[PDB]
């Protein structure tokens, strides 16, 4: 019944890098337009825009709506943002599918968007500070990467999972290197080109078109990897090298009923067969995808074995290993072109980013059944099953 | 099909008043447990918590999850925040309804929370400021009350509607006084008591139980109203007395299929017959409710005259009069117990706040059909039709 | 040789009290004009204005010149601030006297000024914060009250003194309550009137004339002093009751040669007979007045027993008790009208504020020889000897 | 009677340059140690350290003492900062001289220090900001470079001087470029080595020794200077090319009586014969060196024509040309090694920076009579005459 007509994501920017001063909605605008052009659908025909975005402090009222207008979706349409942290990008798409499934909408653009670079520092100062220093809080750290119940960073959560699953430093380092190697391979081979819509960084002293994921590291070594110090646990195992990065970007999908696509001449990228969200203990939030993936499969009537391709977000090597290990899916069909450790992890947009990767990879290799999953801070997982047409 | 088993809202506090240092997720927690308690449903049976909240900057990862966990909802359920500005609160209920309608969940707690008081000041400072002064931005104003397209305040958008609908000062002032008198009248007769769930302001030198809307003004006079100066247009017509306030508050609804409610021996507050969202010109966003209400009515198969009760959000006197003027519904059945001008307007929670009043008034006066509607910044409207059982 | 022709001070304001929003140079301006007027000296005759000031951040270019200009001092004269912390206001008078002694000026207005209440919060942001929270530093605490060598407050230096000299809590509390009772008695008998020049806080909704020290507590009790908790060492002895306060004010003197006072028929408040400044260990900075007063007396050719009156600043009861114990001067001739624990401590102005208190009490009771001394953060003392004529 | 036994300065850093994160007091300690070492004078013989500094906000209690303590000056000595804006570095040396002249000290270290790069942004937040955006004030701009009476930059006072003296854009650029070429040539020839003491910028990933004035531009061209846009008056004449820069550095002199230097066998850098400080109209502050230099010469009993070398600070080429036009001294003996447009202008230290330049050049060419003079914000000048021994 509901299909993904088309899809597009911007390249993934490094932190304070290519998109350093670009407001997320800008990145979103371009993705909204791309999905529209790629399916031959006019912005005028868009009923609603849903955009997962975790850190919009100071970007003004509802960046989703600013993105939609910037891209030309008429003012008669609607737009909103939502936040299930890292599952935000994928959850948006589910939510948008529900919009058409309940008959409240016909065509929706959904995904996520995030400028981690542009997230401001803040302080509650209405009462006034009579005396003494006060903290200016980094909303990126506090609102997107800190567990709100234990007060520690996501990396600590990953350390909890490493210990629990007995995942050594070498084994998390081995996984990251492979991730970099696969992503680099993919990039050289033109594998990210279909899904990427080039973004124009509007300059003054010149415009700069970005069309390549700049965080991927070329020639990543195991030696350099092994020399890094633990980033969260002083005598820990998680490093800057075996953990995803801080990044900016946007990604989305054009959804509509299979019938509608059919009436249009559009050849969909896939049919949303099912999706699932489930909670877990915040301390081991990286285990989130296990239950969520299984739930989604259950709802689709699929067996783990039925999958031809998987995209399981790499928040941290230790959680990614745990997930694969538990689920037992064939490593070889997971993150075929690299994962977040290489490509980057723009919080609110990462679920839509990985959906794009999955979707263009299923088309190119002809795979039939695919699944995208992500772990979520606070103890949750989100998964989506897709079947090609 | 989908019914609101129960509901509850906190009292609405004034700006920097009783809830001044209360983070929105603490009020959220209170309301979520009330709804459970009220329906006789254990925390453990909740599948998901959906909370609209426009100003979470500084509160930490996904405040919706923090509310859930604090209220006893196990780590297995899931939670997420969403923003559709003042439409958030109501929109969330519709989204939860859809969670059930598509068989993705059985029981959902939905509504909104907001702490305007706790909204921080911010500035983007990763790039550094090499030389010169910079502005510390009030996130409540930028991210909550400032049009992102014209850069002006919602107040000005109200002025645009005033001029366009030729709504004099005296006319808006009249409207304001009435909502105060009506909000004061209802508070005096205990009309808000079923909906309110007392909130314990955890103190040090004393704990304070808040159970009354502190923002309503007793004995509002027209003379005092007419002596106030325009707050947005220097030679304008909108003032602080005929505009909504800056407030704190949380409100939520417990949703489940009608059959499920019957399986549990619950007497529902009503069934959600339809809902709708439509966009309009951002300049006159106050008109929001006209197109959305009509749509909602159309989808429910109801006529304007079928409505027994109506709750149409009092963002500004100007917009409220324009809404009622155009729709034509009998004034006496609209905001019978006062509106946001007197009660308050905790942006992300308001849509669920006005559903609570609609819901408990419909039960108390035995009205069968009702409609809640709000105007949304950026030019949008949200509407929902509820029928008692 | 060099005399003090006249002097004046403003009443000392409470933290965030009467002068909460009054920049220091405005207080300074009134005291430069009272001094001129009190001596029969016109502003066109001033050569230079010298003002101690420790916390001028955010006030603009050289506030000493802003105060001199506001008082009508001609643009041909010059002005400069200096900073020897609490010894500033007194040390300015000694540097003004040297301007004259070396023949480079004939008429100087010297003293201090401080708005502790207007000191801002700051942060070094030129390089930017790539990520993580940063502190907004309270310039009053950082630049005015925190030792830069040990990182702790001036109050801890007082705890070091309390321990080393074995001053109990009881004795420190007895000292602070005699301070209060003495200042209150002098206030009620009109003893502060000659020295206070009234300050007009320019309002909008009314101008307020402040001519009374508002920090002096009336009816201070030993019981209330004794129940206060230690302010700096959780199991310390220094409290808010037995410590000076954070205050605002300005004070000054008009200086010229004795021969010049004599050509003008002026009856000077005193002859500056000597002064001195010496360092001590920062950890016990509060003992500064010992060596500085001993040095000043030696330079004057005076024994301690020759003094008729003393003003030794009350930064903290502990340190004032140690100075008194060590020096051995008759306690009934020291701070006869109360001192800083009751009157307050506007850091850069205090040295001139206690010099005003000495001069007007020496003229009142006919005391021939006096001495004013103050302890200084970072381990220093300053002291000056005055003889009447 | 009072001689400068030795002197030293650090190289001048570019804004956010080599000493971007080096607090002034660390630069000042290196110069205090250098004057001592240069004269055969041990740190335990020092009575007082006097350091002009206009921007100490956020550095902690009295940076002059911090500098002194860091250099090994005993805690029994004293230290203070003072501020007469750009004349501060030179005024401190006259101020040190007066301490010996009056018998209150035997050995003084005086000069100035400044980290314009380390100057913070601030806001008065004690009273609280109920709502709205507020300004984070650049203290270097506000407290160091803006006139307090007219509210405009020091550069607009340079435009006023330009119009009034009818100094064209061409004349200003030609002086600027001659400044750069003369400093490049003295740099390359090694004439700045004697005066400069190398500064070790403590690294983490390497210590860096800074011993060269980095602001100096090599190969400055008239053409690129001519193409610059006006920086303060949109259709003005003062540009970033013909104005001084924003810089970092420290500079000092070690003083003692002539008799004392003779007892020690010290061959002093010169005898302080007179100094003067005079005010002028704040709007044409750049003219202050005129009256101050004539006054200093008159106190020395010298004619302008008796001078063999002059250092006249280059706040802006417009005022520098005005000063040279009025005084009429031979331009060939003024700033023979370039000035502040090329070397840089660390406000609090500049006075001493140009006095080291003057002294070391008088020693190398055998110049007997010299003068150092600087213009001061707020309408003032300072100047000092020096005679070789
Ligand atoms: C791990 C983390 C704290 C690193 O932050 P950081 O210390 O500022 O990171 P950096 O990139 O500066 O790491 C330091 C260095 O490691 C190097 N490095 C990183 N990956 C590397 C690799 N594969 N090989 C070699 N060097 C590598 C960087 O290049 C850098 O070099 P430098 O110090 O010379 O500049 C951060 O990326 C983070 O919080 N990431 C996301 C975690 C997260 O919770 N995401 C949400 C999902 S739950
Ligand atoms: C109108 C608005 C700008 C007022 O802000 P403010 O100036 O800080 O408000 P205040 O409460 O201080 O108003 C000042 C005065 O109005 C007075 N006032 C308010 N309502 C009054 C009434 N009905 N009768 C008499 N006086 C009244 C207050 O008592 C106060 O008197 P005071 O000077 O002694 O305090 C603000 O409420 C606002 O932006 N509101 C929200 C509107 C909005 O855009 N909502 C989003 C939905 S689209
Ligand atoms: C001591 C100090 C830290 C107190 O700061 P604070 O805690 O914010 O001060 P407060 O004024 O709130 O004192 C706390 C309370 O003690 C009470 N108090 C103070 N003196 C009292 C007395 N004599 N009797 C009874 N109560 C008294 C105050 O009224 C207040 O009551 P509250 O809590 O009901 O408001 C501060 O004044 C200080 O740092 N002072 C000295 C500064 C210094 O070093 N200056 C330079 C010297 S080198
Ligand atoms: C004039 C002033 C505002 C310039 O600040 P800014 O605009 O940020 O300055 P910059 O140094 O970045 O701008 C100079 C620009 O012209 C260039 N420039 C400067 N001097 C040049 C020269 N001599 N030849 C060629 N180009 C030159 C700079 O390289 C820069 O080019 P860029 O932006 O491509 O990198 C600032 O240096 C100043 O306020 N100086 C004041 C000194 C003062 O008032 N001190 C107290 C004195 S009373």
């Amino acid at each position: 019944s509901i299909v993904i007509a088309s899809a597009a994501r911007t390249a993934v920017g490094s932190f304070n890098g290519a998109f350093a001063n670009t407001p997320a909605h800008e990145l979103g605008a371009t993705v909204i337009s791309a999905v529209l052009e790629r399916a031959g659908v006019a912005a005028g025909e868009v009923n609603e825009v849903i955009l997962g975005q975790v850190l919009p402090a100071g970007e003004g009222q509802n960046p989703a709506r600013q993105a939609a207008m910037k891209a030309g979706v008429p003012q008669e349409a609607t737009a909103w943002g939502m936040n299930q942290l890292c599952g935000s990008g994928l959850r948006a798409v589910a939510l948008g599918m529900q919009q058409i499934a309940t008959g409240d909408a016909s065509i929706i653009v959904a995904g996520g968007m995030e400028s981690m670079s542009m997230a401001p520092h803040c302080a509650h100062l209405r009462g006034g500070v009579k005396m003494g220093d006060f903290k200016m809080i980094d909303t990126m750290i506090k609102d997107g990467l800190t567990d709100a119940f234990y007060g520690y960073h996501m990396g600590t959560t990953a350390e909890n999972v490493a210990k629990q699953w007995q995942l050594s430093r070498d084994e998390q380092d081995a996984f990251a290197v492979a991730s970099q190697n696969k992503a680099e391979a993919a990039q050289k081979d033109g594998r990210f080109k279909d899904e990427i819509v080039p973004f124009i960084v509007k300059g003054r002293k010149g415009d700069i078109t970005v069309d390549a994921d700049e965080y991927i590291r070329h020639g990543a070594t195991l030696d350099s990897m092994a020399k890094l110090r633990p980033a969260f646990d002083k005598e820990g195992t998680v490093t800057a090298g075996n953990a995803s990065g801080l990044n900016d970007g946007a990604a989305a999908a054009l959804l509509m009923s299979e019938a509608e696509a059919s009436r249009r001449g559009i050849q969909p990228l896939g049919r949303i067969v099912s999706w699932a969200t489930v909670g877990v203990d915040p301390k081991v939030m990286g285990t989130g995808p296990i239950p969520a993936s299984r739930k989604a499969l259950e709802r689709a009537g699929w067996k783990i074995g039925d999958l031809d391709l998987v995209e399981a977000n790499e928040a941290f090597a230790a959680q990614a290993c745990a997930v694969n290990k538990d689920l037992g899916w064939d490593p070889s069909i997971v993150n075929v072109n690299g994962g977040a450790i290489a490509i980057g992890h723009p919080i609110g947009a990462s679920g839509a980013r990985i959906l794009n990767t999955l979707l263009f990879e299923m088309k190119r290799r002809g795979a039939r059944k695919g699944l995208a999953t992500l772990c979520i801070g606070g103890g949750m997982g989100v998964a989506m099953c897709i079947e090609s047409l």
